[PDB]
């Protein structure tokens, strides 16, 4: 049976999850809630999943950016979010790090906040040090909408979702998701 993605309110979803025991990674336990994220995340359809979205409280992300969703987004906005696509990555405890202080304002939404988008911004370059799903040490250098993905999985484990690290005045129901921003919101966009 497959698991329900959790609304915001859930309290898994605003409290920290906690660090599978490195010699468990193999179990057909932890491979099962991985592959639940990978379905779950695959029906969705999405980019990206954190463990507790799924009700598990555990430092588990997946995520995956196809060439196919990608080829629904205007090729200009691809251009200016650097969104470019990447292999189905599971990270076990991963510790993310930024790799300079280029940070990009862009759009983004999250499951668990069904039918809105808000600007956020993100660090441009990152680094995360984990476990893949076979209990190995790896470490993944990310930059453009890969680091992005990478900041919003790795939020949702300590608690944290986009509403509240958003720029005022931007959120937004998908619907309205190309209107016009109002007067003194940043543009979106990136550093030089
Ligand atoms: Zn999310």
């Amino acid at each position: 049976d497959l698991p329900e993605i959790v609304a915001s309110g859930d309290p898994v979803l605003h409290e920290k999850a906690r660090e599978v025991d490195p010699g468990e990674i193999g179990s057909e336990r932890i491979q099962k809630i991985i592959d639940d994220m990978i379905k779950v995340m695959r029906l969705a359809p999405c980019v990206g999943l954190a463990a507790p979205q799924i009700g598990v409280p555990l430092r588990i992300i997946v995520l995956e950016d196809t060439k196919e969703y990608i080829s629904y987004a205007p090729k200009e906005e691809i251009l200016a979010q650097e969104r470019r696509h990447f292999d189905l990555m599971v990270m076990v405890n991963p510790v993310l790090k930024e790799r300079s202080n280029k940070k990009a304002l862009f759009f983004e939404g999250c499951e668990s906040v069904d039918g809105f988008r808000a600007a956020v911004e993100r660090y441009l370059e990152v680094v995360v040090t984990g476990y893949d799903r076979q209990g190995k040490r790896i470490e993944v250098n990310a930059s453009g909408w890969q680091a992005r993905i990478l900041q919003h999985e790795c939020d949702h484990l300590d608690g944290n979702l986009y509403v509240d690290k958003m720029v005022p005045r931007t959120f937004r129901t998908v619907d309205n998701l190309d209107l016009p921003l109002a007067e003194g919101c940043p543009k979106l966009g990136s550093h030089h």
